[PDB]
């Protein structure tokens, strides 16, 4: 419907409250694979005035050790919305994931 249900779920991610090696990688994993989920996650952190240096050390730890390549992909949704990007000098990759498989 048009109505918008509002609730308080701070026990889903809370990267600013969660700290661990594997425990973190696991939380980020589902947040990097599940789109329908990450959609509410990437927006959740920002809601709590999260910092890139934070979500980065979290997601990155879950992804490769190359400054988290795919980390900026699913996270781009935020950096793009706020328009405050400009951390790294440059980065390249393949846009195959974007293309469908039909």
């Amino acid at each position: 419907p048009n109505f918008n249900l509002a609730s308080l779920n701070e026990e889903m991610f809370n990267v600013a409250a969660l700290t661990k090696r594997a425990d973190a990688k696991k939380l980020a994993k589902q947040l990097m694979g599940n789109d329908k989920l990450a959609d509410a996650a990437y927006i959740w952190w920002q809601h709590n005035r999260v910092t890139l240096d934070q979500i980065d050390t979290f997601l990155k730890l879950a992804s490769r050790k190359t400054q988290g390549a795919k980390y900026n992909q699913i996270y781009n949704s935020y950096m793009m919305h706020l328009g405050l990007t400009g951390y790294e000098p440059n980065s390249s990759s393949v846009d195959k994931l974007a293309a469908a498989l039909e």
